């Protein structure tokens, strides 16, 4: 219909006279914490059910067909997960058995404390790369070589194959324990707002750079070259230059096999993803390619006749739990925090995706606690940080998964692949394991295709993407994330420091005020100059407010008053011998302000005082109640700056000005 | 007075269909690159006037309270300038001969270039150790170490002199020139917006521990306690516990001398503040306590008969300008960059602290080139860096002082002290001049009284003030301002992430919408609620905006959807076998205080509309004035069903829309 109102001009004081405010609630800190301390059985049962979600979905099972669905999804996910674990084990500088270890125990630990249903907790390429990088930093290769072997000229300081793996495994276990402790601290203390700073473009650029580094590392492993574990600044660029310079020490057979399996896996994966309408179950190309590689590699002696690179270092058994080597937390706290936050971000992303796909809820703090307990249990059994791979989770969701029982069954596959089966994978070339990782990088590599899309969108979001992607390549990968969050916060500060001020005017015979730089036929008040200033004024943008006012009024309240004083002394000397023309008022439409930052209210009062000397009134239009309640406490309403200066709506100020001009010439 | 604003309800598409837009000017730089200053001489005269900040206040000062006020203030800050030059030179591992030059030459070039009063340019204590650190690193202590002198057993490895200090001064002179040219090149690209990030609590919380740092640094010289040099973390605490641990070897004669002078100087200072209406000109007790100290010392020989500590090393005569070594600028470039940043930080910090007591707000771009060329002019003469001490700027402002001319007359006092008045201030006990800085230090020590004042005004800046103070004590003055600057920006992003969201409600028989948590006797439309986030929806407050909705509507759109389909599948199988929703119709987000949006915000805001659409509950919007609206349609917010009709110009138009719809 229509919109018509009629009311007196309640500016600021005509509103608080006949409006009984709501008294604040009594704090009573003692009784508040006493009442907050729950003691009834209802809250106890609630927190028990929340902390241990295993007792929720288990009694209400649908065993009839869920048993078959879970067993088939479990065998499929177990095969895929043991393959991905034995592949990512190379990224953690640990033998091939510890990937299967980190694929078995975290599942058992997440089964009794997790809150998801489709998340396959296991290894991850980015997390494994970060773990390997921090292990190489804390334990380089040239720190274990033992002089033995009667060398030609000097002492035979060859490789330390053996006890080196034990030190690397102990370091990885300590890192996993520290990451679990950090995650438990973040979860229990309810400090979960720290992961909100990981924006979508930021995490996209970080995943792109991490996928590029994973590609570099896996190409190094495939070519069978020997680098010097370049870590720190420009690590990826330096190791890529070294690879390009050390091409001569390659293996033609290993390179050919790697390229062949890369092409085959990529083609089969693209065919299965595109033509899904003909094949419902995704073909496990990884499983069949690993089987055929183990078959061919055992037919001919690829180790002796072709000098290939195989694992052949499987003990095929378990080991008693070992206590973590405490003392290395101070030199790895930042790395553990980075690994924990990136793992939690990836886990929450995968969980939200596969939860909005299946329409169920996933709690954040519960996932934090579950992953913390999982990493703590993994630290006692020599495992690395566990996460949920996008490719590994997709298999369990595509084959059909309802509860975590499929994951529990997925551990049984790794179980049987640990105890007895597994030594058949002895002649498996390391190139095949190092190739499937590259084939799975297609998802994070296509993330580069969003920069042309984000650039047409809000440009500041695209700059964060490019900055995070580039900076996470120059100064390593762990320190690259810290340079991204700080840059994102600085970009947020820049958007509130440089607002979009306009010349707000009124449409003819209306009450709504729109900008003047975007419309043509708008009427402005005679003498009055309206100004709207978003991005609330704080200590960093108050000079911007001064400059904006000086630009929108045409003059400066300082220079005009100085010229008036200079002309005044000329008057008092001539009688003894014997600028601000169009501007009538200034209506500040500060309606988009949230905080006031008293450091800024000081300058606001200074502006109001300076404009009074030049006889130019400066009013306010749409200030909020919580802002006036703060300006009152900050010492702003003196005997001269009353409340009549402020207003409720933008049109009320113009109406009051017109009435004052009509009633007072 | 009522007013008739009868107007049909206008949505976004209903307001742009009859009005017209304005073609935005792209303003390409291919043809507009010569629009700043092409031929107009007015802009050329303006930049020259701002480049030379001497034709502004010098042809404008009033000699009424200028001559006698600044002269007595100049001798006060000039005396302190001599003491710091004689003290900081020894800490910089260089011979104590050029400290007076660092207080004479930089003031001359800064008197004409630079508009910042109540600042005495010269050496700074924490910046002098940084110079001595990079000098001792790139210059061995023993250059030749001549093994001659017929020692006890082996050759007497006497430390080489003459050429040693000459190389140290040469290295220090090159460092000042390198910091100067780097200070100037920063002013080239006009990066002067960094001064806007220094808030009053930031500079206030910074110049209170520095006042405590200058207190303990003058306390170790007033007690003659030989302590080691400490910098970095826990620098102030380690020096404080060292004095209390090494308090034994304290000169009793010098202790009772300084303690008697610190009392008599502050007593007459507050006496002048009480009787300021009786005596027009403030009596310069600084020059009074100085002449009486040299009188009682020269007439009693407090050094060779009492061991009180005197200067006894005042040099004489200027030195010709010496050319630096260009071949060594490359090595200093890696370390002088960090020193150059912290130098300008302290330089402007002592400028903003006095901007709160007098309306003398300064600009960063002009001060960056002012201290820049001054250190360049400090070069070629073997001077120090062009910083400004916290003790000299306190004694100048508290004891009168109107313009920067007090620094000019101060150099004249040092100019005559080096050529003709060297033997005059010889027996100075180094206590009446090292304790006078403590008297004028009350101007910054009393700045801790704003903590209960700022706490009652705004809790955020009160925490910022105390945070920078306690952090500058632990992490030193170097990393104190940097850690406080990041903490200051962190409070800005936190206050914009967690706003004061409240549900709004109209007043009876009117169209004014205010918060319902702060008022009574309000009314809410049956089935329609209002929510005002009052903050931009960026990547940080994405879930916070979601938690703002589900806590205001009572339910959660996620949990009511899965239970709805669960009951739907429950009743579906019962048909084959055989057979908590709130009445709120819609919600209008009063997101009118938003200033910017991001890709994460527009995506999450779209998911909210799609989520409530599945629950048969509509979601409407409010005033997206000019930018937040055009940014949404650019990020692909409207694809097939979501249109700009769901938006509204005013909050009451949204209420009237849902009213006549049902
Ligand atoms: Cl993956």
């Amino acid at each position: 219909c229509s919109y018509t109102v009629s009311r007196p001009v309640y500016s600021e004081l005509a509103f608080q006279q006949q409006r009984e405010r709501r008294l604040p609630e009594r704090r009573t800190l003692r009784d508040s914490l006493a009442r907050s301390c729950s003691c009834s059985r209802k809250r106890a049962f609630g927190v028990v059910k929340t902390l241990l979600p295993i007792l929720d979905w288990l009694p209400k099972y649908r065993v009839k067909e869920w048993l078959l669905s879970d067993i088939i999804s479990g065998v499929s996910t177990g095969l895929v997960g043991t393959l991905q674990g034995m592949a990512y084990a190379l990224l953690a500088a640990v033998p091939v058995q510890f990937g299967l270890y980190s694929a078995f125990f975290p599942i058992l630990t997440y089964f009794v404390f997790g809150t998801s249903r489709h998340i396959s907790v296991g290894p991850f390429p980015v997390v494994s790369l970060m773990v390997g990088s921090v292990v190489l930093s804390m334990a380089p290769d040239d720190h274990f070589l033992v002089p033995s072997g009667n060398g030609s000229a000097l002492n035979s300081t060859t490789l330390d194959t053996g006890t080196r793996d034990a030190a690397r495994v102990l370091l990885a276990s300590t890192l996993t324990l520290l990451v679990g402790i950090i995650q438990l601290v973040f979860g229990g203390l309810q400090i979960g707002f720290i992961v909100r700073y990981l924006a979508d473009p930021l995490v996209g650029g970080f995943t792109t750079a991490a996928a590029f580094q994973v590609l570099v590392s896996q190409l190094k492993i495939v070519l069978n070259v020997s680098t010097k574990n370049y870590n720190g600044i420009l690590s990826i660029i330096y190791t890529l230059i070294e690879i390009f310079q050390n091409i001569g020490d390659t293996n033609i057979a290993d390179f050919i096999a790697g390229l062949l399996t890369i092409i085959v896996c990529m083609a089969v994966k693209e065919l299965n993803d595109r033509f899904k309408h003909r094949i419902p179950v995704p073909i496990p190309i990884e499983v069949i390619v690993t089987i055929i590689a183990t078959a061919i590699s055992y037919g001919a002696n690829l180790e002796k006749n072709y000098n290939a690179g195989i694992v052949k270092s499987i003990p095929s058994g378990f080991l008693p739990p070992v206590l973590p080597s405490v003392g290395l937390f101070s030199d790895m706290l930042a790395a553990s925090f980075s690994i924990a936050v990136v793992a939690y971000a990836i886990a929450v992303s995968v969980g939200k995706v596969y939860a909005t796909k299946h329409d169920y809820v996933i709690d954040g703090n519960q996932e934090f606690i579950a992953f913390g307990i999982s990493n703590v249990f993994s630290g006692f059994f020599s495992c690395f940080v566990a996460t949920t791979a996008l490719s590994r989770t997709a298999v369990q969701e595509s084959t059909g998964g309802k509860t975590q029982v499929a994951g529990l069954i997925s551990a049984v596959i790794v179980m049987v692949a640990i105890v007895a089966l597994g030594r058949l994978l002895e002649p498996l070339q390391k190139s095949v394991l190092a190739a499937v990782v590259i084939a799975n990088l297609k998802g994070m590599f296509m993330q580069v295709c969003d920069v042309p899309r984000l650039w047409k969108q809000n440009k500041t979001d695209a700059v964060i993407w490019v900055f995070t992607c580039i900076m996470s390549i120059i100064l390593g990968l762990d320190l690259g994330l810290l340079a991204g969050l700080l840059f994102a916060l600085l970009t947020v500060v820049l958007r509130v420091q440089f607002p979009s001020w306009n010349g707000l005017g009124s449409v003819p015979s209306t009450d709504i005020y729109k900008s003047i730089t975007h419309y043509k036929n708008l009427e402005e008040p005679e003498g009055v100059k309206i100004l709207r200033f978003s991005s609330p004024i704080f200590y960093g943008n108050v000079d911007g407010f001064k400059k904006c006012i000086n630009s929108t009024v045409g003059f400066d309240a300082i220079r005009v008053y100085n010229k008036r004083l200079k002309a005044l002394r000329r008057i008092q000397k001539l009688i003894k011998k014997g600028p601000k023309v169009p501007i009538h008022s200034l209506v500040l439409d500060c309606g988009a302000v949230s905080f006031l930052d008293v450091v800024g209210v000081r300058s606001l009062r200074m502006i109001v005082k300076e404009f009074q000397r030049i006889d130019v009134n400066v009013y306010f239009a749409l200030l909020q109640d919580d802002v006036l309640e703060k300006m009152e406490q900050c010492g702003f309403f003196d005997d001269n700056i009353r409340k009549d200066r402020f207003f409720l709506t933008v049109h009320d100020a113009i109406l009051h000005l017109q009435n004052q001009v009509k009633s007072r010439e």
